[PDB]
RNA sequence: CUUGUAUAUA
């Protein structure tokens, strides 16, 4: 088309562009053009484009490039403009939100409308949130209705959830959304999450999934509700009785170090405590079955090792900085790493 | 062991 062969080999604006505006936005460089204009151009010139490309707005949303152009009539376009948009969004946001390029202009959406319209359209997912959840697009679309909708007018997310939440919270999206539903979440809705989860601590923490679950849990302060301490302390105790074995796996090792850098004066010394030597003795003559020993040799208890020097007390730090210098006259980076800082 | 984990468009 001679418009896009101008465009390319040279400068244009949307008024010069009234008879190819869909064809404009179907293609790359025309659609990058188009974002650029909107920001700039006044109301007129920006009613011209829309006025014209307003009947093909959700073949567009699902286009490659052409999704850009809709979400910037959100971002740069009028109220009468944004409201045409949503109507022509109501009775399509299942499908919208399950399309790879569609869900992108659902989420521009709900950042930029009206509180009345986040909800009118969000309303239409309610029977179908673990179907959203599950999906690769449609997990983004409930996320964003989480971040921009209070919570108190989405009851049937988690009412929808309700004896999944063990399993969402070990899978690739799940994890994501309760994290969200965590975050935005009453004290009731915490309560509720956290019940299904009290029961699976050790499972959630060796997880590749569930440990950010439980570190989401772990940097938690002591101002939330009577739940989130509880299962805080949960967390400790169970890291507490399994140190050694958690750092030095792969997942898990995560949330031993989150857990002695979150937690509280006494919940700190108890994990430490399993790891600490007896007194300075013990340290300069360590045995290579000992916790400390068995930890600064693997490739992941090495990182927590580390974690330890900086978050421990000076009665402590004297014991642990002291073992590891020991170990160095004994005999990779994790010993090149410990080498050093301890210097 | 130049050392260790999860979000989808040009």
């Amino acid at each position: 088309s001679p418009l896009l062969e101008q465009l390319r080999n040279s400068n244009m604006s949307l008024k010069d562009i009234f008879g190819h505006s869909l064809e404009f936005c179907k293609d790359q460089h025309g659609s990058r053009f188009i974002q650029r204009e909107l920001a700039t151009s006044p109301a007129s010139e920006k009613e011209v484009i829309f006025n014209e490309i307003r009947d093909d707005a959700i073949e567009l949303s699902n286009d490659v490039f052409g999704n850009y152009v809709i979400q910037k009539f959100f971002e740069f376009g009028s109220k009468i403009q944004k409201n045409t948009l949503v109507d022509q969004f109501k009775g399509n946001m299942k499908q919208l939100s399950l399309q790879m390029y569609a869900c992108r202009v659902i989420q521009k959406a709900l950042e930029y409308i009206d509180s009345n319209q986040r909800i009118e359209l969000v309303l239409e997912l309610s029977d179908s949130v673990l179907q959203m959840i599950k999906d690769q697009n449609g997990n983004h679309v409930i996320q964003k209705a989480i971040e921009t909708i209070p919570i108190e007018k989405l009851p049937f997310i988690l009412s929808s959830l309700t004896g999944h939440i063990y399993h969402l919270s070990t899978h690739s999206y799940g994890c994501r959304v309760i994290q969200r539903l965590l975050e935005f979440g009453s004290s009731e809705d915490q309560e509720s999450i956290l019940n299904e989860l009290k029961d699976f601590i050790p499972y959630l923490i060796q997880d590749q999934y569930g440990n950010y679950v439980i570190q989401y849990v772990l940097q938690q302060d002591q101002f939330t509700n009577k739940e989130m301490v509880d299962i805080k302390q949960e967390i400790i105790e169970t890291v507490a009785n399994n140190v050694v074995e958690y750092s030095k796996h792969k997942f898990a090792s995560n949330v031993v170090e989150k857990s002695i850098l979150y937690g509280s004066k006494n919940q700190k010394d108890l994990i430490i405590s399993k790891i600490l030597p007896r007194d300075k003795n013990h340290a300069l003559n360590l045995e290579d079955d000992s916790p400390m020993i068995l930890m600064i040799k693997d490739q992941f208890a090495n990182y927590v090792i580390q974690k330890l020097v900086n978050v421990s007390e000076g009665e402590g730090k004297k014991l642990i900085v002291i073992a590891i210098r020991a170990y160095l006259d004994k005999l990779l980076a994790s010993v090149e790493k410990l080498a050093a800082l301890v210097e």
